[PDB]
């Protein structure tokens, strides 16, 4: 029995209710109820915190003026603050999307902790280049930060996907205006608080809950963002980037979906391979940016695979998400929940063997088979807990059936095979390729899609140059 | 000069406009046809995306190329350009009213260094390995992206298309290239070159045509990847929002500028004049980098502006291959009037006219150079991208004062300052929002340093290490152990 | 001040020396003795590397740690160093003479600085992915080197250790430390909070004594991998050497330097005295650092000489924890008769004695601030690193002239200049042969920024992230696909 | 039938007879008989070089104000100079050593005319940083030249371990004293002419042939020479580096020998392991800092391994030079031919069946079994033709073996297990570590040795650490 505290628009380390006076509730997936009402901001809100970052990246400001290594600072103190109210945030994390409580606990914030703690690191540490060029030229480069910057998020991985965001931008020295999903706003909000106590100067960070095309959009307009970062839809992100084109040319991250291939080569560890690809689909209910939607097999152990998987389904325990016996929750709002089992009698029509579930119950892990590239349960991406298995004779074959999508944010593979794995890796068309592991994510190796699955990345030293404009400076002696 | 090359490069054959429509390449100077090229079309794009991708499938020759090999090949092009540099120098000028020796010495200089920079970039192109825990072994490839595509403008059309071309083919993509309708003569004859020197078919294909027919149907193609567009802010907007609606192509992106040229009462005033007038006026005052806004402090503003007035007057206009000019015309008719027009607005606002002000001759396209006086921030010749020979001067009072006043913009591709103050130079360096920042100089690029525009005035870099993460993917292969 | 530790840390626990021998520390202003620490041995030495190789095996809890952990492993050390950072600081102070405020702002921000920049290092030690033919995959492991050894001199015993131990520790290597026999209280107590933070036994381990004896033990030991040597020009020689008769452990030197400090015409006058005056006398002029040749142009010569000299005398000396101090006493005897042998070589061969010149109490072993006025090149006074309060001032006329004559020497470890004039300031910096060139500064090191030697003056680099590459050993995989 | 046109010491691009008057002999290791007589040097020749070689490096010198990029154009121009007249380089190689001619063609010169193209793209992309400081603060580091370095050369691939290091160092811009071993002078001296032609300023680089003690000890202690590069004898790097630290601490790089170990497990390639093993051994007769001496072979396949083995070592053809039929020629001297066969008998004192060869005949290609790690042919490195085999139970078996040297140059493991491959290249203490190939060598990849075996790197970015010293400029504003 949490209280939340924070529920208004946060700007400059103050809180504030929509200039509209609108509000709107969030409530618990588990739990049809609200748990409570957030101030709604709309247009004249982020106006007011885009002005507010503007000031606060101005030169001469306490931001600006800090030392790099106090940037840091700052940012091992708001990932100690994390770490302190742990639970705090987990528990808004369930309560706002129905993740399991340990999920929250031990996924979602020890990955808010590590990202954190991680760009702290990289912000005294982020260096330009001396160019040579003529005898009696110094030439040299600057990376300076991008200016304001717009975090948008989804309501998969609420509080991570922001701080993948927030962590590079700040220790960059840009300033944010963020605006989390409806869906679950709440530890967004309490990281504002966490904001303000660890010492970030006012204005560094504001937040303005609200609904897509009214603050999204506002975002994504708005004259003077100077970037932005969104994780969300394929087609939420296109308007995103064509509103950022219409209007001042800002700079855009994109993290969307993928249909993420699975590949089982003969000789692989079975065991290794079903679970993992098992956990690669269903985990987090199969709503996962990196969600498992296509598991190719090898002939030689097709048909056994396929049995593993479905013992894998049964035995898989689900229920209410604070119990220390869950693996999966419910899924967080039915829009889709009637599109998942739409798209489960799609595999019935075209043929498919369905060895496991195939209806509601939260919703039954299901399972499919002798599924072919053509069907649809093999051609657009679930969002649900469905394992779409099918049937590949040679390694050239698989590769370009794999690479067949327009998209391409991961892709795993699994095999003891020295020249397979590497042969595999260098050929899929992914931003992150897994060898014998699923959802292997670290702070210090970047993370995006190919081909329409985004653009840029997410996580590592790459991560650092979405979030700074590089500046050549040349000059000449006499 | 006898054009050879007027037809759409595909595979290395030369086709003609599936429409069979041309169009006609007219010179600014002699005021006349060149020729007539191939007019191509979203069919001309189709069939030449198709011969990229198969250039780019995976097995191709030219994927199973070394690094080294393709470093071998863009040397061998850079190579070919130097022996027909006059060639190629001549047909830029015909097209441009280019100073024949600025195309040979400047321009083809350029291309030719480009290519050879990048050339040696091929086997360097390097990623990283990542520590992570004992048991996991985790690496990053840099990939390339696909199909790239370039669409260049009038004022730099080979050099433009070069700076896209090497680093896009060092990393070992494949290219559709859109030369601008009012100057294809170099592109296709490159395409001539990159036949000689190698390249496997499909690997540069190259469709001649208009921005709303080929520059549309390759921003908006589904198959291409990638696509790096120089030319106008508007059609900068334009293209970034087809690359969104339709597959989210990688977008690069050089525009125009407001670019500041900011004179300290401590410069040495003689280099400040003569740097500040060839960045006004170089290349007939259209180019991405020519100086639009010339700050000057109080202490030396009027002597200053007498000083660069005599540049001016001297400076040579004429004929484009004679020897001894430094000015030639503008573009077409549709710039002349529309910088004549703004001349007219700088009047009409009223900043002194301290030279020039009219057209040199009535029949030719030039344009005698022209210098403001008092103008100030809200005047239309301070705000608003002339593009001709046009030095609106302003006057300032504090360094805090200029830099303000120059970030008042929303561009920022290149700046200079001239002092001979240390922390006024550098002072001024880190707070000007612009993405090159000369210091008592002008127009110095080099193909190891990275250019391109803050704000407004463009996304990403060209030219150094910077631009090979425009044309690569960053991969992340992450191996746990048993 | 009770000083609790005084033997050899090995494997996190406290050892009585082999020899059961003692030695004693002194204290440079009570000239008293603080206490007595155990004298170690090779048999110690042998001891402590038996201890960190097998705490670098792999498989060890050490090795099998993440590379963030290892991370978090230094910052929690550099918690603790800021938890007793007044201790330390006072241990520091006794050891030295240094004023306890020097110490606790200077000495120990930088230890925990440092720690703390190198720490962040830990998980972004990144190798590289290198493309080489189609069927290869071909990358690069910035694995540790093993066992390092560190030997650190008295002018700053905690921070020069430090400077060493965090980026060593935080690429995964082991270590054996010996502090100066002159300074041993800090090394020690460090040890205290090396297993207090947490790292394993045999990480980290610490052999006070002395250099012929223990110094010499791990510059020759067959099984330490890496030395990392501040100190003499000579026992630089000679440690290089030992370390190339046995099993050529790679060498990093931080040596000495007769460290140019030239004012140009232009300069900030009053910043120049004031910074090229504490330049000299810093931590009693005992210091790396230490401005040994104050070239000044004849423009203003005389009363830069003139405006030092004030400075100099109005400077405060005395008791090290007395807050008004800036100048404490010489380290020990052998150094205090060292320094006033060479002031009299000042007077014998004619520099005209501006200021000071002999020692201040009879009792103590103070100096009183000495500067010195028209040195020539050939002087005593102006080729060899003094290491005390004297401030040898000499005269140019070009700046070509004082770049030959700075670069005259062997050394090269830093250099500051003075100028406001951007020329100058860039002309000068890239043409003097040193290791840190500060511009309108001095003794401004931060932890990001590389620090070493020249030419004589050291191999390597300390503090950056160039401090690395000392630290670890670059391996190639390079794989061929069937 | 080839003329040898240069014999003299190489200075200021100009040709040099020796201020002593001395002269020496190069022999032809395949044809007892000279080739020629060769100016030989000593002290007042390399103090002569030293000084010509600090004056192209002053400040203002046509050498030191070239643009980095036609730096580069030079280095292209020396490969293209190499390119033509290859033939006559890869002649001259084999007359001093020996080496088959079309060894020479296709290994040595291809090794120089890539490893110079490879260094000339690296002359304009040499960078430092820009540091982040404080805000009133501009740090940037500088990767100035070193100035003049020495570069001391074997016998056994004579051209290629000069251009190793000529390549690097000149792309960086410092000049340079060589001094080829007396054995094999003559592609260095050649290589002079083609330094000239090409239009290297005189100075930049110029040539000292003559004896270690004589004239690469006048350098390994020169009081200006800032940097040596020395690839040879472990006991003669020691001196060498000894030398720098008695006189004046120059910058010492070393590029010794090793017991480079050869790992094949159960699951390898056995043909592909047999041959690579082979080639690794026996390639260059032996004579090769990467040569294999100790194949480490898992028992699962040990003693058929040991069979393949000999089998090839039988038909190995062996003869002249010239020859279009050769892979093995003459060892280039007697000093060690005898070594060799005292160390044959070596390990049948302590038993070793000798399934091969075991004597002269050149010499007979021999393969060694049953050995052991306490016998002396497993404890000592050989320099020729001798394969001794061993046995091993246990990956961590074999990893504390093969780690048991005080050497770690290379190390070639086989097999087709992705784990097996990755955990033996983390474990094994060598710079190199080839799976399942031998001797892949590229200018882009690193090459040196771990532990005894060398300081330092040749071959890839990491090369230009030796060949540049970082210059750190800050500048407080006011
Ligand atoms: N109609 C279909 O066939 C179909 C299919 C799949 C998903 N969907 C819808 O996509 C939605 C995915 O929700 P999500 O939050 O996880 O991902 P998302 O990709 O839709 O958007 C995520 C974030 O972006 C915000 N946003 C929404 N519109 C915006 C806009 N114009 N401008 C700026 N920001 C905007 C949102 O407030 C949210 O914070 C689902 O809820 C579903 O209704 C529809
Ligand atoms: N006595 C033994 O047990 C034993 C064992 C193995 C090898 N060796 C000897 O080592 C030699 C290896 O010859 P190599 O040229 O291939 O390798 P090397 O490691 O001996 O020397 C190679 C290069 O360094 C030069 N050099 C020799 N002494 C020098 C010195 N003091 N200072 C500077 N340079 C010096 C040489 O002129 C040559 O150019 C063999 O010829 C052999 O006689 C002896
Ligand atoms: Cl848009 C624009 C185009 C060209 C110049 C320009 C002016 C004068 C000299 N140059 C040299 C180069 C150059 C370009 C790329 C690689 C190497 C050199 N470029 C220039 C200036 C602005």
């Amino acid at each position: 029995n949490l209280e939340v505290k924070f529920t208004k628009i946060f700007i400059n380390n103050e809180w504030h209710e929509s200039k509209s006076g609108k509000k709107f509730a969030t409530c618990n997936p588990s739990t049809r109820e609200q748990i409570c009402e957030v101030e709604e901001g709309d247009k004249p809100d982020v106006d007011k915190a885009v002005e507010a970052a503007q000031v606060a990246f101005q030169r001469g400001s306490p931001w600006r003026r800090l030392d790099a290594l106090s940037r840091g600072r700052l940012l091992h103190q708001l990932a100690d603050l994390v770490e302190r109210d742990r639970a705090t945030l987990a528990a808004l994390e369930t309560m706002d999307t129905g993740k399991p409580f340990l999920h929250a606990f031990f996924i979602d914030l020890e990955g808010c902790i590590r990202t954190l703690r991680y760009f702290a690191g990289w912000a005294d540490k982020i260096q330009g280049k001396t160019i040579p060029t003529d005898d009696n030229v110094v030439c040299f480069t600057r990376h300076e930060p991008i200016g304001v910057c717009g975090a948008i998020t989804p309501w998969n991985f609420p509080l991570l996907m922001l701080v993948w965001k927030l962590a590079p931008a700040l220790c960059c020295g840009n300033t944010m205006v963020l605006k989390p999903a409806e869906q679950t706003p709440l530890t967004a909000l309490y990281l504002g608080s966490l904001i303000k106590e660890a010492g970030f100067p006012p204005g560094v960070v504001n937040i303005v809950p609200g609904f897509g095309p009214t603050v999204g959009a506002a975002i994504s307009s708005h004259p003077q963002i100077n970037k932005i970062a969104f994780t969300g839809s394929t087609e939420v992100g296109k308007l995103v980037k064509e509103a950022a084109s219409r209007s001042n040319l800002k700079r855009v991250t994109l993290e969307l979906g993928g249909k993420n291939p699975c590949i089982v080569c003969a000789d692989a560890d079975l065991d290794l391979a079903v679970e993992c690809a098992h956990q690669g689909v269903f985990f987090n209910q199969g709503q996962c940016c990196t969600a498992a939607s296509r598991v190719f097999v090898e002939e030689q152990v097709y048909s056994e695979f396929v049995r593993r998987s479905v013992e894998y389904a049964k035995k898989r325990p689900v229920g209410d998400p604070f119990d220390v016996k869950t693996e999966q929750g419910p899924q967080i709002d039915q829009k889709q929940f009637d599109k998942i089992l739409e798209l489960i009698e799609s595999g019935k029509k075209e043929g498919a063997k369905l060895e496991c579930g195939g209806s509601a119950m939260f919703i039954k892990p299901t399972v499919f088979s002798e599924v072919t590239d053509n069907m649809r349960i093999a051609k657009e991406e679930i969002f649900g807990p469905v394992q779409p298995i099918l049937k590949f004779k040679s390694i050239e074959e698989v590769i370009k059936r794999a690479n067949s999508t327009d998209y391409g944010l991961t892709a795993a593979v699994f095999t003891k095979n020295l020249d397979k794995a590497l042969k595999l890796a260098s050929a899929l068309e992914s931003g992150t390729v897994w060898i014998n592991c699923y959802n292997a994510l670290y702070a210090q190796a970047p993370f995006g899609g190919f081909k329409m699955s985004g653009n840029g990345r997410e996580l590592g030293e790459y991560a650092l140059a979405e979030y700074t404009e590089v500046k050549t400076v040349t000059i000449k002696l006499g």
